[PDB]
């Protein structure tokens, strides 16, 4: 997620979806 952007990318998913890399 990139509203949520963390990375503002599609990867290190932080925030929202949790599916499996993060912050
Ligand atoms: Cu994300």
């Amino acid at each position: 997620d990139a509203e949520f952007r963390h990375d503002s990318g599609y990867e290190v998913h932080h925030q929202k979806l949790v599916f499996f890399a993060e912050d």
